């Protein structure tokens, strides 16, 4: 079970979306398309403690 969240921290979205993935690495890229679909560009942080990534815009 490797369900990864993502908090995100920007104007644009705000929430933990949990998605499932081969590894974090690939969660960070499915999340990192996620964010450009909604158009959320700005900073980007996993938590290995948490398994959850960060991305600020």
């Amino acid at each position: 079970m490797t369900t990864f969240k993502l908090i995100i921290n920007g104007k644009t979205l705000k929430g933990e979306i949990t998605i499932e993935a081969v590894d974090a690495a690939e969660a960070e890229k499915i999340f990192k398309q996620y964010a450009n679909d909604n158009g959320i560009d700005g900073e980007w942080t996993y938590d290995d403690a948490t398994k959850t990534f960060t991305v600020t815009e």
